[PDB]
């Protein structure tokens, strides 16, 4: 298993780390009908997606989809500073693979 | 996928976007049968409330729609500041559809 | 839909608004067999229970027993003040339809 | 149903009263199969479990012990004091059926 | 069942109890599909993993798999001191089998 969001990301296709060193500025949550989704924004403009739960996701994401979306609202309210994010670049905006946080 | 809550509102009929910039006043929630639902209310008067399940909801959304009741919850209690929400205008009160926070 | 705790309570039998405005005294959980309940008592002496899920609830109000008891632990936690609780009073001792909190 | 602690401990047998009236000492949680249980201490020197889940808890416990494991975390992390424990005197160590807490 | 945490990590073969008596440094989620896990390093510089649930895993686990991630999660971010972890050692990085805290 891989030992660093970075090592991880580097496991994909159409993955990019962004180094954010910073805390949530916006949360989004939607639970409208093929739109149950989250959107954070940040500072520096940069915007990611939880994407909608789809074929492109196995089972095995369900429950992981569904954690990462509480900890993006957790950080967001905590004003927890997120180190990197992991994303797939192929989505608009893109979309979340992996997060850190460093303390 | 939407990059923004008021991007995401336009996808849908019947919604629109309330610029709320506030706390929430009242936190409302309910286990009675028929009835199982969250309000919230804020400083201006404004009145919204989280659906009971029903025919209207596609599968995709129960987990969404329990997500929803948890983060009105949790903002609450944190007093965090709502930005906006879209809502449906087509139930009384208007119907949560998404919510977003700035910080 | 209801607008307040108020409004929903009166759509049922057998219940009536006590007006609290107090945070929890004493909280109360049990996982033994048959007394799966929460139980909450405050300052004024009054006792209430989340009554143990049973043929008296329908499927929809699974998730929102759930819910209720997760939502006296936390404003129990948090010293929230309760201002309404909806009761039935035809148990005893009393069990909650629904909560409310202002702020 | 029972209106305190004492009185639901009183409707088993097996059981004790613990008069706690401290927060936790320490927290031990495990993943590991068939040791999927919690352990606290106390600064008495008192030990107690959430059993792993078997043929000893009917259907309508097993929300209820994930529920009680979820307090027992929550209430170390916040140094809340527990005042009674309801235990099951049979197995070693002690095993948790109900909590309470005042404030 | 065991009373300690050092007790449970001897019902096992491949385990070792590491004294950590730290906060957590880093935590490292992930939803990418194969690699849905957690990683948390620490000053002394060890890195841990919950593993990705597979065929090691039992039924009695899956539940407590997340557990141990909703832990992790918690604990970093309320800056919690761990005093033990319980890990299997045949994984890279070890992986989590039981946590300790005290205060
Ligand atoms: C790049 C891609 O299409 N990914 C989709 C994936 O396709 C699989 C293979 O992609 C990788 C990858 O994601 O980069 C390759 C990695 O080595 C794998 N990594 C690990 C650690 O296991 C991952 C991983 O297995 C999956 O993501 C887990 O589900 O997959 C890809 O190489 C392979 O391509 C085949 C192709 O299918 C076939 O038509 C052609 O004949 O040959 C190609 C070259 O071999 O196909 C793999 C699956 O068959 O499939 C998943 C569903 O399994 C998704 O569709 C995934 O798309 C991404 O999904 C993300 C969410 O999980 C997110 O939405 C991204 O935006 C999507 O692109
Ligand atoms: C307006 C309406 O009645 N919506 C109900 C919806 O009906 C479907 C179509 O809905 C839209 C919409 O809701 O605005 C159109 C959007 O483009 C869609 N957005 C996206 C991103 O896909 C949404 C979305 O798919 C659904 O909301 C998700 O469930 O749907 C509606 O336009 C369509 O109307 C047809 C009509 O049936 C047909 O006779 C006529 O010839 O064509 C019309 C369109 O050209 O019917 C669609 C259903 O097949 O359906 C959902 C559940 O299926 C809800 O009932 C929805 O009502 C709202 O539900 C909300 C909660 O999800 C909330 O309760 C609102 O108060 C309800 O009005
Ligand atoms: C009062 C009562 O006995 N409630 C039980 C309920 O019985 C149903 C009807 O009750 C009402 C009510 O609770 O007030 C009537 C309301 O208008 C309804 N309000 C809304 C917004 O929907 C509610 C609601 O539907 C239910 O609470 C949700 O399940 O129900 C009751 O009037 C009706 O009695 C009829 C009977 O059906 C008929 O055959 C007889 O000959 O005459 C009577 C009078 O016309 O029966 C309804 C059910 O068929 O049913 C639910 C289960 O569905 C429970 O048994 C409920 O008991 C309460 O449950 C509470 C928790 O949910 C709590 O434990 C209380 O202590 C219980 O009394
Ligand atoms: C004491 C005991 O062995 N309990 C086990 C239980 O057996 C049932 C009866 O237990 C009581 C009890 O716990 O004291 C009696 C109480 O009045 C009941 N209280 C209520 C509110 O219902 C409880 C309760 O029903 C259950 O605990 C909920 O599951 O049960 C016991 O009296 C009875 O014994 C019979 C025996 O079966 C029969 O052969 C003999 O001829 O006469 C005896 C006297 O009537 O059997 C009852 C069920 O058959 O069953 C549960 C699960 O079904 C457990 O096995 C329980 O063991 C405890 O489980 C705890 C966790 O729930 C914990 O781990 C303890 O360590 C176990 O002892
Ligand atoms: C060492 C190993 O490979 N364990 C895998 C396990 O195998 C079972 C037995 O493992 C023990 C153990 O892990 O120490 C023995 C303990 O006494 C048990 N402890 C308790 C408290 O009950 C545990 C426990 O029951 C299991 O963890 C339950 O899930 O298991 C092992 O001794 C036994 O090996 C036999 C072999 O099968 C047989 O061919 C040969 O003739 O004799 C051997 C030695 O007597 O096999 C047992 C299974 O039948 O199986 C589990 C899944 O059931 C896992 O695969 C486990 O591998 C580890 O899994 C961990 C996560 O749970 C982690 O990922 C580690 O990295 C894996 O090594």
């Amino acid at each position: 298993a891989p030992q660093t969001i970075t090592e991880l990301c580097s496991e994909y296709r159409n993955t990019q780390i962004y180094t954010i060193n910073d805390k949530i500025l916006s949360y989004t949550e939607s639970m409208a009908g093929k739109r149950e989704m989250v959107i954070i924004t940040f500072k520096s403009g940069e915007t990611f997606q939880v994407e909608v739960p789809g074929s492109q996701h196995i089972d095995s994401q369900k429950k992981a989809i569904e954690r990462m979306k509480d900890t993006l609202r957790i950080t967001y309210l905590t004003e927890t500073k997120i180190d990197k994010l992991c994303v797939w670049n192929n989505k608009t905006p893109n979309s979340i693979a992996a997060i850190s946080m460093k303390n």
